């Protein structure tokens, strides 16, 4: 249980995060960067390395990068994200 959700409201510079990966690069989808002062960083919830499992209700399983970007940009005033931290308690 290292799963969490976040809902961000667009600012003039977007939601304030970058992603890397996608199915065309034989990769999952991760948070690459968090823009200083932006909605993602202000949320206090996200970090670099977190895996994006769902965007706006749609699973990211086998999602192209291009498709994830398109969903977020074209999603209107907010983005809803379901994430995984990549931390495990042993």
């Amino acid at each position: 249980m290292d799963f969490y959700t976040v809902e961000l409201e667009r600012g003039a510079k977007g939601f304030g995060f970058s992603l890397r990966g996608g199915r065309e690069y034989n990769m999952d989808l991760y948070v690459l960067r968090l823009a200083e002062d932006g909605p993602a960083e202000r949320s206090g919830k996200m970090r670099i390395g977190d895996e994006i499992l769902e965007i706006n209700g749609e699973t990211t399983k086998n999602m192209k990068h291009s498709r994830a970007i398109e969903l977020i940009k074209n999603g209107g005033r907010r983005v809803r994200l379901f994430l995984k931290r990549g931390e495990t308690s042993v």
